[PDB]
């Protein structure tokens, strides 16, 4: 479809397998601003999990959705049990969005 606005940002979506500290990506949520949900963000990056195994993510970004479940609504203690829970096989999609702020 027809979708052109052309906005400096984008979202990604990332998936990444789980090695032996797979899911080494962690979010954190501090305070929002032009809004009103309060924002996931991945926080840190730890240098041998999924994120750098299939180096596709990094610190910074704000997480829109982890394995296709809706971030902004839910609070970081749901989000992070999702995370816990990684998947079976243990590949997990990560959208985040890429801001240059």
């Amino acid at each position: 479809g027809s979708y052109n606005t052309k906005k400096i940002g984008k979202r990604l979506n990332i998936q990444l397998k789980k090695g032996t500290e797979g899911l080494g990506f962690s979010i954190t949520s501090r305070d929002v601003t032009i809004g009103g949900s309060a924002p996931i963000y991945v926080k840190n990056i730890l240098p041998r999990g999924a994120a750098i195994q299939d180096g596709r993510l990094k610190a910074g970004d704000r997480l829109i959705e982890v394995n296709g479940v809706d971030l902004v609504g839910k609070s970081q203690e749901e989000v992070v049990s999702l995370l816990r829970s990684t998947k079976m096989e243990g590949t997990v999609s990560l959208l985040v969005f890429r801001q240059e702020d």
